[PDB]
């Protein structure tokens, strides 16, 4: 993986070059406004320690910070997301892995739309790391979700229990 941060729009300014993952991002730029990701899939955070608000980063291009949609120029901690063999996760209409369920393995656009049942409370990641967004189409707040169990939403880090769509983090060979 390798990914490059810039202080001022437009891959302008100071910037810092990153192959890896890093707690606190502090000592090599004080704002962020533009990024370029060379390789891998990246997970972005507003603080030390890969807390607060988090954002997805893939190849390519991010000339403001609204582009990766993020709240301001403020990023203290960068992930380079594991590459896993393949993906898997299964929806729960209720929490606890209760109601009604699918097992999918790919990305689903309108978690609310494209089921049986609308109502979605809990997840089971049983492979491969993916991002779970508020709104449909990818938008809203963001929530890296690593294998696992999340069977409420305080598990993925959420005080909203507000969801719309789930993409695999997945990077080319």
């Amino acid at each position: 993986g390798k990914i490059t941060f810039y202080e001022d729009r437009g891959f302008q300014g100071r910037h810092y070059e990153c192959s890896s993952d890093h707690s606190n991002l502090q000592p090599y730029f004080s704002r962020c406004n533009s990024i370029r990701v060379d390789s891998g899939c990246w997970m972005i955070y507003e603080q030390p320690n890969f807390q607060g608000p988090q954002y997805f980063l893939r190849r390519g291009d991010y000339p403001d910070y609204q582009q990766w949609m993020g709240l301001n120029d403020s990023i203290r901690s960068c992930r380079l997301i594991p590459h896993t063999s393949s993906h898997r996760l299964r929806i729960y209409e209720r929490e606890d892995y209760r109601g009604q369920m699918v097992e999918i393995t790919e990305d689903c656009s309108s978690l609310h739309e494209r089921f049986h049942f609308s109502e979605i409370h809990s997840f089971h990641v049983l492979e491969g790391w993916w991002v779970l967004y508020e709104m449909p189409n990818y938008r809203g707040r963001q929530y890296l979700l690593r294998p696992g169990d999340y069977r409420r939403y305080h598990e993925w880090g959420a005080v909203d229990a507000r969801v719309g769509s789930l993409r695999r983090a997945v990077d080319f060979y």
